[PDB]
């Protein structure tokens, strides 16, 4: 029996602010970006649009390291401009959901400047101060953006925490007071009438008591061992009900490092945390858990394997995000189709069609909607992002892997790939901005933009349009039950989705050549709901699809 909600059937969209369209000037995309492309998204069928940090930050981390909670980013805009942007969404039936970045904050926060004065400040305990050990750090900890994760002060002596960069120290969530003014800042906005809150690391806010070092194995996955803390749900759960509860909307955890198995806890709706989750298993399959920037090989076998996991995992009282890619993450038809010319349009609608599909609440990450790509960066400057840098720092500047390695794999991982200026048209630096972007546009651009797609009827940016209007209209592709036809198949990805004599088929060929597949059992064809790339037309209770390269279809089965 389905609870049916607005954010389980809803479509998101995520914007990164920094990348979506800059309308003055600096290179840099800003909140009126956002807001002069609404009727874009609107066109595209999206219900809510999810923004990554848009607060006062100086961007070490851009915009995930925050300055003060309460001020919009000079970058983006002003307090009216986000104002304005919740009140046009308003007036088109659109839903908001911001970042909330509270494991951590600037090292320029008002509180982390009064906390780093002195042992006797009163926001000391606001962070994690503890003394080095035979003058280096308080335990063997990594960060996840290189070297160690403490940070000698020298005003105290004391070291500080940070799993992500030095200018990032881990707040005290073991301190109430630093939970009650967290969840000052969180009514500040959701006051403002925002609809949904997406919960960066969520799984971290709770420490380990007394930091003992990490062991030979744990430091080679250390994200898990984050995650360890005896209090996270207490924590949680105590957020929602002194606030989450009180106000109406869905809140989404960022559960990167939790375990599978763990994840539950989270967003059972029974145990009031959290509603929909962000599980990392599906688009980390190919990473190494070590050496974090590598890649190796993947099968579709292994990837239709965590699908099902992953939704099982939810079982009847959580709930699943779906995506394939994101802001931390390479493009989805780079990093699970085939981005060559020949093929690239073909498997981003195969893509489109498998994440339209899931029993989740599916987030479309900008761009993926036209099929942009990874781009091609060169030499190690040709990347901006600090995570990237970290790696280099610990794993080339020490000699352990050559750069040309190192290179081979971070252009196919690296969080740049996804951050590169949205492609809205043809024109110079793809009509993103009139000035120079921050980071480069991909060349592919004359090739690749929204304007040369949203009235071709036959474009990448249609047809997700059209798969949004057929998941609207048909129950079962959002609350059906999912079962893979073949767990162990790498070619031809083929699942049902059910509710009760409803039952639909999704069939997708990840074989650049044509595949024959003959429908398991009594299965037989009553319709087609869509194809990409067929040539074979299909009749009334067949049984069997001749495949094209790439093709993929929704068809509703014989009851
Ligand atoms: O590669 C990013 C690294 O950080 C995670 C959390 O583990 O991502 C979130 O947290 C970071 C620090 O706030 C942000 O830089 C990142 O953008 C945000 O999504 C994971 O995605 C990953 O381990
Ligand atoms: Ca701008």
């Amino acid at each position: 029996n389905a609870l049916p909600t607005w954010w389980k059937q809803a479509v998101f969209y995520q914007v990164y602010p920094r990348s979506f369209k800059d309308t003055n000037g600096d290179g840099i995309g800003d909140l009126n970006g956002i807001i002069e492309n609404l009727d874009y998204l609107k066109k595209l069928g999206i219900d809510a649009i999810w923004i990554n940090p848009h607060y006062d930050s100086p961007n070490t981390d851009n915009g995930y390291d925050i300055r003060d909670y309460r001020k919009i980013m000079k970058e983006y805009g002003t307090m009216e401009d986000f104002d304005r942007l919740i009140s046009e969404m308003k007036k088109r039936n659109m839903r908001l959901m911001i970042d909330i970045v509270i494991n951590h904050t600037s090292d320029q926060h008002a509180w982390f400047v009064q906390s780093k004065s002195g042992k006797n400040n009163p926001y000391r305990d606001y962070y994690f101060w503890r003394d080095g050990k035979d003058g280096h750090a308080p335990n063997n900890y990594p960060s996840f953006f290189g070297g160690s994760a403490w940070e000698k002060d020298d005003k105290s002596g004391q070291y500080y925490l940070h799993y992500f960069a030095k200018q990032q120290p881990d707040l005290n969530w073991d301190n109430p007071k630093v939970r009650q003014d967290l969840y000052d800042m969180l009514r500040f906005w959701l006051d403002k009438g925002v609809s949904g809150l997406r919960f960066d690391t969520v799984a971290t806010y709770s420490k380990i008591p007394n930091f003992p070092d990490l062991s030979q194995q744990q430091l080679k996955n250390f994200a898990e061992e984050y995650t360890k803390g005896p209090k996270i749900h207490d924590y949680v759960n105590e957020m929602n009900r002194e606030v989450l509860s009180h106000y109406d909307i869905a809140t989404a955890g960022q559960i990167f490092g939790v375990p599978l198995d763990k994840s539950i806890k989270f967003f059972d709706r029974r145990r009031n945390e959290l509603n929909i989750a962000f599980t990392f298993d599906l688009i980390r399959l190919d990473r190494d858990a070590d050496e974090r920037w590598r890649r190796k090989d993947w099968t579709l076998s292994q990837f239709r394997k965590i699908v099902d996991k992953v939704d099982q995992t939810a079982g009847e009282y959580g709930w699943n995000a779906f995506f394939l890619d994101n802001h931390d993450n390479p493009r989805a038809v780079s990093h699970f189709g085939d981005d060559r010319p020949q093929w690239r349009e073909h498997a981003a609608k195969a893509l489109a069609t498998l994440t339209l599909t899931q029993r989740a609440t599916p987030f479309i990450y900008q761009g993926s909607e036209l099929g942009m790509t990874n781009y091609p960066f060169k030499k190690i400057d040709d990347f901006d992002d600090v995570e990237v840098k970290g790696f280099w720092q610990d794993y080339v500047e020490t000699g352990k892997v050559k750069a040309e390695e190192f290179l081979q794999n971070v252009r196919q991982t690296s969080r740049d790939n996804s951050r590169t200026p949205f492609q809205w048209d043809a024109s110079k630096n793809a009509g993103f901005t009139s000035g120079t972007p921050w980071l480069k546009i991909n060349p592919n651009y004359k090739e690749i933009n929204s304007a040369d797609q949203i009235n071709n009827p036959n474009s990448v940016f249609n047809y997700y349009r059209k798969l949004i209007n057929i998941r609207h209209d048909i129950p079962a592709l959002t609350y059906g039950s999912y079962i893979d036809l073949d767990p162990d198949n790498n070619s031809v990805y083929a699942y049902t989705r059910t509710l009760g004599a409803e039952k639909y088929l999704v069939v997708i060929n990840f074989k650049e050549e044509v595949m024959h597949y003959t429908l398991p059992g009594d299965l037989s064809i009553n319709k087609v709901i869509t194809e990409n790339n067929s040539h074979t037309i299909v009749n009334k209770n067949d049984r069997q699809l001749r495949l094209e390269p790439w093709q993929s279809g929704i068809y509703k089965l014989n009851p």
